[PDB]
């Protein structure tokens, strides 16, 4: 995947369910 925290924020590319800004 890309960086999942985009611009700080939860994009949904495959398995980033767990990044942490999607945790919120």
């Amino acid at each position: 995947h890309p960086p999942c925290c985009l611009y700080g924020k939860c994009r949904r590319y495959p398995g980033c369910s767990s990044a942490s800004c999607c945790q919120r």
